[PDB]
């Protein structure tokens, strides 16, 4: 029985149609239906969802993340089908975000004017964790592909425009973020050990990557690491970041902060290719402007990539996938289907 006002196919009318399988995904046409997702999750198998329209979540106060609690038992396949979810808000429950912990796939969705906040946990708009670390079952990895976010993220211990924490790769599957952008303001307000990134706050485990991503929302931490793409790589962990660009202003408030155009902390643990930053971004630590030097690998804490002009970056980003990306009228690339 539904907890919402909507309402047999579509789980008896909770959705427009479908049964949560690959061939019959639960089809979501409005925000009341999107609020029924939690009711049809299954601890024993991945459940499939698809958007059939843009979804405006204005006036929705009762979201808690789909898979942020317990042992994170719910695997999810989500296809936005090139639609947007507007005015999504979450500031309560475990891992405030859309998914909480994403085990499975999210593709082809934009979040417009989202607002997610936590005083206690590391978060992003789409998910808190993308994948789980070092599980025995590859179905616990997670991928976000062809997605974007705008709005605001406030976390504590990690903050990313897309995900709080990216996990790793094992058992024949990989965790990654690919062909995504964000314009969200991203802030890690932890008193110490902040991990703020334009795309992801933190990376855990060995294996996993970020590819064909850029960000342009302001990224900051009260006291910690700030990166245009990634805040922190954990000790004894790694990442690859390839064909990506930083286009955000980056601010570490405390003097002990580290700011990297691409990666903010333990950047030498990563492997990089074709990483760029707009020449006009402003980097600050303790209110003092910092210069960054061009580099294509990291030898120390931060990784800055190579500076490019706005015009150059527009060329570069669209070339990542000309069927997906387009130049925006204000210089910032977006998707062909972006609102």
């Amino acid at each position: 029985d539904s907890y919402t006002r909507v309402p047999g196919d579509g789980a008896g009318g909770l959705f427009e149609k479908g049964n949560g399988t690959d061939s019959k995904p639960y089809m979501i046409m409005n925000a009341t239906q999107i609020r029924n997702m939690r009711s049809v999750l299954k601890s024993g198998m991945k459940v499939y969802f698809q958007l059939g329209a843009d979804i405006d979540m204005a006036g929705i106060d009762d979201w808690q993340s789909l898979n942020g609690s317990g042992d994170f038992p719910y695997e999810i396949d989500f296809d936005g089908d090139s639609h947007v979810i507007k005015n999504f808000k979450c500031s309560a429950g475990d891992y405030p975000s859309f998914f909480g912990v994403l085990c499975g796939d999210c593709r082809n969705v934009g979040f417009v004017n989202a607002s997610v906040s936590s005083a206690r946990q590391g978060i992003g708009i789409i998910t808190g964790y993308l994948g789980l670390k070092d599980k025995g079952n590859g179905n616990k990895t997670g991928r976000i592909v062809n997605c974007y976010t705008t709005g605001e993220v406030i976390g504590s211990g990690a903050a990313g425009g897309i995900a709080g924490v990216l996990a790793n790769s094992y058992d024949g599957q990989e965790s990654y973020i690919k062909n995504c952008y964000s314009n969200a303001t991203v802030s890690d307000r932890a008193a110490s050990g902040g991990k703020a990134g334009g795309i992801a706050g933190r990376k855990v485990g060995v294996g996993g990557f970020i590819e064909n991503c850029y960000a342009y929302g302001a990224v900051s931490a009260t006291k910690g690491g700030v990166g245009g793409i990634l805040g922190q790589i954990d000790k004894s962990c790694d990442i690859a970041i390839k064909n990506s660009a930083a286009w955000s202003n980056l601010t570490g408030v405390d003097a002990s902060s580290t700011v990297g155009r691409i990666v903010g902390v333990s950047a030498s643990l990563g492997s990089y290719e074709n990483c760029y930053a707009c020449e006009s971004i402003v980097l600050k630590v303790n209110e003092k402007t910092i210069t960054a030097s061009d580099e294509s690998s990291a030898t120390g804490t931060t990784f800055h990539g190579v500076a490019k002009s706005a015009e150059e970056l527009g060329n570069i980003i669209v070339a990542w996938n000309p069927n997906l990306w387009k130049k925006g009228t204000n210089g910032y690339p977006i998707f062909q289907w972006s609102e």
